[PDB]
């Protein structure tokens, strides 16, 4: 009757109380250090059970971002191109639900709540991480499952990370100011962080094998959807036909998985959340302001120069700029 997470979960928390541990986002929730990179302790026992207990396929199809950086959006855009021969645009799923319930976390459904339909459906190829490529479960990596990856200018996902954080549902406390926040985002200090170096291994991983890996960027889909919605169903092996095209299917999988759309719905409107499991998010904590450029409504110039310095000194040179 005890899942496989909960026979665990005592020698987990055991194996991490000893990791170093660090002043975290809230005054009782300290972030934890493993193979480079800092986790929320609940994280952290998710991605360990996730390394030794998940069994990747080979037709499997990760979803992978560093958090804030457009997981929502391709979540709901790798669901509806999959599954638009079930679906009208009108009758979809993703009208009633929030687009989390229908691509599983490695790291978080599936060790927390494995009893969700999605996961004893061994027809859902769908899932998603935001575990670092250096950290995937062997299985996943040795499977040979196609992934993508997106990330996101550095200023705005800070913002969208902080703004998103004052939404949580914890009694771990408040989150830091702005400028102690920022500050530790800028060292390396957030959950999954270093951002910077979270990118960069996905970015070397493509480098090396990029009929596995499509690389996508968020303000570069936001400006121009269409090729990349078309390149994204071609890579998951769901191109698009001519025929589809000229009838504008690719314009309905667009407005469907649109800010707007998703925004508006009633699924995720104030304080509604999913139907599937406990969630400490609102539904609408997900969908904020959908824009580029947001982080000069928050931070001051010389905060924005710090870390834009920080991404074109770890980046020059690698392709990620040019
Ligand atoms: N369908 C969509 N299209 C574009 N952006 C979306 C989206 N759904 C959510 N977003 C935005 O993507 C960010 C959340 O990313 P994630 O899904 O990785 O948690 C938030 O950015 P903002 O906070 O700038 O509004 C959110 O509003």
């Amino acid at each position: 009757e005890s899942t496989e997470f909960e026979k665990n979960q005592k020698r987990y928390q055991d194996l991490i109380s000893t990791f170093p541990h660090e002043k975290g986002w809230r005054p009782k929730e300290p972030l934890i250090e493993y193979g480079g990179y800092w986790w929320l302790p609940s994280l952290l026992e998710g991605c360990i059970h996730a390394q030794e207990f998940f069994q990747a396929r080979p037709s499997d199809f990760l979803v992978c971002s560093y958090p804030k950086t457009g997981t929502t959006w391709l979540k709901a855009l790798t669901f509806a191109i999959a599954n638009r021969s079930r679906f009208d645009d009108s009758s979809n799923p993703l009208l009633k639900r929030n687009p989390h319930e229908f691509v599983p976390y490695i790291e978080i459904d599936f060790p927390f709540f494995p009893e969700v339909d999605v996961l004893k459906d061994k027809g859902n190829t769908l899932f998603s991480t935001h575990i670092p490529y250096e950290l995937l479960p062997d299985s996943v990596v040795k499977s040979g499952c196609k992934m993508v990856y997106i990330w996101r200018e550095p200023k705005d996902t800070f913002i969208s990370m902080w703004t998103f954080l004052h939404k949580e549902r914890t009694e771990l406390g408040p989150v830091s100011n702005l400028e102690e926040s920022f500050d530790m985002f800028c060292r390396g200090l957030s959950g999954y962080g270093p951002y910077l170096n979270h990118i960069l291994a996905y970015w070397k991983a493509y480098q090396e094998n990029p009929d596995r890996i499509l690389f996508l960027k968020y303000e570069t889909m936001r400006a121009d959807p269409l090729p990349y919605v078309k390149s994204l169903a071609e890579f998951m092996g769901h191109g698009f036909t001519a025929e589809e095209e000229e009838k504008g299917v690719v314009e309905k999988v667009v407005n469907l998985c649109s800010f707007e759309t998703l925004k508006n719905l009633e699924a995720n409107k104030g304080e509604k959340d999913r139907e599937d499991r406990p969630g400490v998010y609102a539904n609408s904590a997900y969908f904020r302001k959908g824009k580029v450029g947001d982080w000069s409504n928050y931070l001051t110039p010389e905060m924005a120069a710090r870390i834009d310095g920080l991404m074109e000194e770890k980046f020059k040179g690698t392709g990620l700029l040019e």
